[PDB]
């Protein structure tokens, strides 16, 4: 599923991403728009035989079991799979810890790039929550 930009940070509100652990609605949002587009079947096959799935492009190494990533560990008690269906409550529940477990969003590299010296509040113009 595409969601659009407001669709998406509707759904993110009301799964309890806004100012969680210090980080307002606008950066998970932006963080979606360009990790993946919107699009919950998103994947990225890394080099290194990781792949990253998802709204929020979550790395099969670390946080979920896809069964063929070597050397890999499993933090969020998942198979990967979950992450690339339309509904985004597993990659919402994810995500929280990644960002716990980190002390941030350094997870993200678009994230880093595109979103942390920018008003991300831009990116919850418009929408009703």
């Amino acid at each position: 599923k595409v969601y659009s930009r407001c669709e998406l940070a509707a759904a993110m509100k009301r799964l309890g991403l806004d100012n969680y652990r210090g980080y307002s609605l606008g950066n998970w949002v932006c963080a979606a728009n360009y990790e993946s587009g919107f699009n919950t079947q998103a994947t990225n096959r890394n080099t290194d035989g990781s792949t990253d799935y998802g709204i929020l492009q979550i790395n099969s190494r670390w946080w979920c079991d896809d069964g063929k990533t070597p050397r890999s560990k499993n933090a969020c008690g998942i198979r990967c799979s979950v992450l690339l269906r339309s509904d985004i409550t597993e990659a919402v529940r994810c995500a929280k810890r990644i960002v716990r477990d980190g002390n941030g969003m350094n997870a993200w590299v678009a994230w880093r790039n595109r979103c942390r010296g920018t008003d991300v509040s831009k990116w919850i113009r418009g929408c009703r929550l």
